[PDB]
This record gives structure tokens, sequence and C-alpha cells, in this order.
């Protein structure tokens, strides 16, 4: 199956998922001098006060915290979006060393990791139908750099030892994703895709300008996860990022001057 290794990594994905060479693939490099300020872009609306986390799970390509999305309890609206998008899950991509790990880049700069908060457009009823629409998902992307610790991440990192291998999950209730957001909600936006198979071209990307800082100890715990399942040859879950893809006929818009 697909992965991030030598013989199944991102350069191979197009054989099973030909849209990998498509016209609106993600991630991309954000050239800050080429992105144009759009004064018509509204402030983002992050409404997470009633978010209900359910589970945390190692899925073989990342770890994910899942939320109750059967009601409008944690929604994203405004910004470049038309309508209400419900939070389904968040997950991260990270590197083997601090100078790589993000999927999006900024003037070719790679960050140590990237957080993706995944939401789907309520006008399509369920996430599976949303992934078949060009405006079906909205992913909020947040860069992580290594420095001071992010206190609101510690509850996540402390439970990772209980989901070390592919397939494992645990109860993860009462987690507040507001503790992972930076001060500013200034952002770049462009039309793109899922960054893992099936690479569906269904995402409005909203990438925050301001990174969050996490400690070397916190990211070290990400790097102790395993791609493999319990009992198979241990392969550390590191470098689970797709590189930047061709921008093609797309403009990146900025919400800020
Ligand atoms: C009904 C049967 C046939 N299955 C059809 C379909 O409903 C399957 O159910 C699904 C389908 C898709 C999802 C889903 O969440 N897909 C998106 C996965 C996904 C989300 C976010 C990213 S990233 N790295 O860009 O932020 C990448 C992949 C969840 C459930
Ligand atoms: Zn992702």
């Amino acid at each position: 199956h697909w992965g991030y290794g030598k013989h199944n990594g991102p350069e191979h994905w197009h054989k099973d998922f030909p849209i990998a060479k498509g016209e609106r693939q993600s991630p991309v490099d954000i050239d800050t001098h080429t992105a144009k300020y759009d004064p018509s872009l509204k402030p983002l609306s992050v409404s997470y006060d009633q978010a209900t986390s359910l589970r945390i799970l190692n899925n073989g390509h990342s770890f994910q915290v899942t939320f109750d999305d059967s009601q409008d309890k944690a929604v994203l609206k405004g910004g470049p979006l038309d309508g209400t998008y419900r939070l389904l899950q968040f997950h991260f991509h990270w590197g083997s060393l601090d100078g790589q790990g993000s999927e999006h880049t900024v003037d070719k700069k790679k960050y140590a990791a990237e957080l993706h908060l995944v939401h789907w457009n309520t006008k399509y009823g369920d996430v599976g139908k949303a992934v078949q629409q060009p405006d079906g998902l909205a992913v909020l992307g947040i860069f992580l750099k290594v420095g001071s610790a992010k206190p609101g991440l510690q509850k996540v990192v402390d439970v990772l030892d209980s989901i070390k291998t592919e397939g494992k999950s645990a109860d993860f209730t009462n987690f507040d994703p507001r503790g992972l957001l930076p001060e500013s909600l200034d952002y770049w936006t462009y039309p793109g895709s899922l960054t893992t198979p099936p690479l569906a071209e269904c995402v409005t990307w909203i990438v925050l300008k301001e990174p969050i800082s996490v400690s070397s100890e916190q990211v070290l715990k990400f790097r102790k996860l395993n791609f493999n399942g319990e009992g198979e040859p241990e392969e550390l879950m590191v470098d689970n990022w797709r590189p930047a893809q061709p921008l093609k006929n797309r403009q990146i818009k900025a919400s800020f001057k």
C-alpha cells in the first residue's frame, strides 16, 4: 500500500491515484511576495467552544484526534468560505529532524511540523460526499517550530505511547483544540487537494501565517510513533509529509498586508 518509504512514497502515488498529477494538488510553496492581499477576504470564524473530542488513533500514516461531527458543535466559517464547515479531526505531519516536516512551505522554508484541522461543508451532509465536491472540505493549516513548549499540546503527546502502532486507538474526550491556535488568524488561502491518498481535489486551504512553538521534547514524542503495526519490524513514523506540488493555474491570496 501507499506510504512514505523508498518504494511506496509520494513519487509513486500517481500509479494508484492519477490525480496526483492534477491541476490543483497540495501542498504548495507559498511565495509570500507573489501572494496578493485580498481586502475582500473576511476574518476567519473559528467556533470551537462546544467541540467534543472522541478518540485518538494511529492510522498508519499519522495520528488523529476525532470529533463528534453529527451537529454544529465546532465549526469554521467566514474567511474565503461560503457556508458552515464542521470539524471532523485533526492530525499532524512531521520530520525526522527539526528542519523538515511541514507540507506547505513559506518562501521554500520548511517547518518542523504542520497541524491540519479538517472540516467538511454541511451542505453535503457527510464527509464522504463532501470529498467528491470542489468546495467540500476546508483544512486549517498551522506550522510548528521548535522552541518553547505549547502547553495545550501536552495532553496529546502524553497519550501517544498508548497508540504506538498502526491500528491502536484510545479514548480522548474533553480535549480543547483552541489550545493549539496561534495569536493571529491572518492566513493565506488557495484551492487545493488532500495531501494523502486519494488526493481528492476538494479542499479550500487556509494556512495560518503565525506558527505555534512546541518544545523539542514534544516533537520527540511524535517521532517515537511507528508506521508498522504491533509485531512487525519497527519503522519510526517520521517524515510523513508530501513535498510541495506545482502551483499551475492558481493564485494564493493573503488576508493581511
Ligand atoms: C460509503 C462507502 C462506500 N465509503 C464511501 C465514503 O463515505 C467513505 O467514508 C469516508 C470517506 C472519506 C473520509 C475522509 O475524512 N476523507 C478525507 C481524508 C483526509 C483528510 C485530510 C487530509 S489533509 N492531510 O489534506 O489535511 C487528507 C485526507 C471519511 C469517511
Ligand atoms: Zn494532513
